[PDB]
């Protein structure tokens, strides 16, 4: 199976998943990181990419 990592791009952060990233930032969840990653949008007034 497969859980992609992200990486918060201004802290330089890597979480093993969606869900990981969500619940560092008190978001409701992945959903939100996921949004901000497919829309280059900001949460938690940073950006967010996928690093694999």
């Amino acid at each position: 199976g497969y859980s992609r990592a992200v990486r918060c791009v201004e802290t330089g952060v890597e979480y093993p998943s969606l869900s990981a990233a969500a619940k560092a930032m008190d978001l409701f969840g992945p959903q939100n990181i996921y949004k901000a990653i497919r829309l280059g949008k900001l949460a938690g007034g940073y950006h967010w990419v996928y690093v694999d």
